[PDB]
């Protein structure tokens, strides 16, 4: 059981240390101390060896109790890490006299003012002895790295003790969280079927709710331990909120009744907007999209998908970098352009939209179908999340989080919505320019600047019909019998914005 107070009381240091439930209970065969005054260097070494052998035996018995495909190895490695910390603490731990008195007696008996190098070498010798305690054990008896007639794992080098403790705590907390998630997902897995009533399996939700609060108890506790580490360091989610929140799978029945990660983008480092249109218009981004065909990596994609993934990552990073440098400085228009680029990339990578090179690339990489891109959809979602995190890091570094639901809509419909938005922006800009140009001004015209001011707007409106013509063709795509119209087209345009379609379809 998670006994926070039970450890806090004897610790008397306020540190938030919580051992796992399996590592906490005990094996009672071991005795805290045997002989009272029968203490000698050789006798003390023998007693420590016996304790280590017994501990290994109980670890093996527990692993046999588990009998898991991979949990056994994780428990084995954690046991070695914990015992290594205990043996080579070389500092103050939660031991009354388990190490201090032994070290004092060893230093007093070995020689007058014995050095700590002798104790360190003795500890390393004990580690070697615990490694060799198998005594050429049979392959069947012990489970280790599988080799012909020799099932053993190589010795693991000891990293820094501070980093080693950080890693052990992280692995413990993670393993706990995956185990809790597996337990919650196993039971009450099916919620879509007969999930209208919460009382049918409400308990399961309560369980996750309990887990949720337990997760909270972890979070603060984790923070506490972090603080302690800050003191001792003296020389598929978006952020930490996901740890406190619960998976979306439970949201269906749950309806209401420091910067190390951010440095990965840096570690992985390495006129289009002002172009004027001259039967289908060319979008400013898709016209100069970075989708160059590389025939030198065609065979590599078939041989090692890893190279293809690395190429995809590099291309995405380069495209996002060039886009951010070419956007400008205005926050709102820059974010709108980023959303437009994201929609364009999602559409292109789905293999659904007039481009032959993209279709050939998709076919060569996987030979995708006409419109089946579920794996492509998930890949696009992951790439969008990665690009969003990279852009957040870039913006934070340049100037000192969750993706909005507006961009999460269908890419095909969002693409027309963003056309409507940019058309409205252009209309407003032209209106303001024409009002400011010569509105205050009044046979032959005296100022030639405004002779071509308003007319272009009409020509632009003519382009509108062309777009409307394309819109008409787009309507033909929606006019199809299958899902011909979920809700009326002009009213759909009006309601497709959260206040941004007031100037749209007016």
């Amino acid at each position: 059981e998670w006994n926070d107070v039970d450890m806090r009381d004897p610790y008397n240091k306020y540190k938030g240390v919580l051992i796992p439930p399996r590592r906490r209970q005990l094996c009672f065969s071991r005795i805290v101390r045997g002989p009272a005054n029968l203490r000698n260097l050789k006798e003390f070494k023998e007693e420590i060896l016996k304790g280590a052998q017994s501990e290994g035996k109980f670890l093996g018995n527990y692993y046999n109790e588990d009998k898991d495909k991979e949990k056994a190895l994780e428990a084995m490695k954690n046991s070695f890490y914990d015992y290594e910390y205990i043996i080579k603490g070389s500092d103050m731990l939660t031991n009354i006299q388990f190490k201090d008195i032994k070290r004092k007696l060893d230093r007093l008996l070995e020689k007058e003012t014995n050095n700590t190098e002798k104790v360190d070498d003795w500890w390393e010798t004990n580690k070697k002895s615990i490694w060799n305690a198998m005594l050429c054990g049979y392959k069947k008896s012990g489970n280790k790295i599988i080799d012909p007639s020799w099932c053993t794992i190589p010795t693991t080098e000891t990293p820094p003790q501070f980093l080693r403790w950080i890693k052990e705590w992280g692995t413990n907390v993670c393993i706990q969280k995956e185990e809790h998630k597996e337990y919650v997902k196993s039971k009450c897995s099916n919620v879509t079927n007969l999930g209208a009533q919460e009382s049918e399996s409400k308990n399961c939700t309560s369980e996750i709710k309990k887990y949720q609060e337990w997760s909270r108890k972890r979070s603060i506790q984790w923070e506490a331990i972090s603080e302690g580490y800050k003191k001792y360091k003296g020389m598929t989610n978006i952020g930490n909120e996901a740890f406190k929140q619960i998976k979306e799978q439970v949201d269906i029945p749950a309806e209401l009744e420091n910067d190390y990660i951010c440095n990965k983008y840096k570690n992985i480092n390495v006129d289009l907007v002002k172009n004027s249109s001259d039967g289908v218009l060319l979008p400013p981004r898709r016209k100069n999209l970075f989708l160059k065909i590389d025939e030198s990596d065609i065979c590599k994609y078939k041989r090692d998908p890893k190279l293809f993934k690395d190429f995809i990552y590099s291309s995405a990073i380069s495209e996002v970098e060039r886009l951010k440098k070419v956007y400008g400085e205005a926050k709102t228009k820059v974010v709108h352009a980023m959303k437009y680029s994201f929609a364009d990339i999602g559409s292109i990578i789905k293999g659904d939209d007039m481009e032959n090179n993209s279709s050939d690339k998709i076919g060569k990489i996987l030979g995708d179908g006409v419109g089946q891109n579920e794996k492509r959809k998930k890949w696009w979602d992951m790439n969008k999340y990665h690009i969003w995190e990279s852009m957040l890091c870039g913006y934070k570094h340049a100037y000192g989080l969750d993706i909005p639901n507006n961009d999460d809509e269908h890419q095909f419909l969002r693409w027309f919505q963003e056309w409507t938005e940019n058309f409205c922006t252009k209309r407003n800009e032209l209106y303001e320019n024409m009002v400011t140009a010569c509105n205050s001004a009044k046979g032959s015209v005296d100022k030639k600047e405004c002779t071509e001011a308003c007319k272009n707007y009409s020509n632009f409106i003519l382009i509108k019909k062309k777009e409307y013509q394309s819109l008409n063709s787009q309507y033909d795509m929606n006019y199809k019998e299958t899902k011909a119209e979920k809700k009326e087209s002009p009213e759909y345009f009006k309601d497709k914005c959260n206040g941004e379609c007031s100037c749209l379809s007016e």
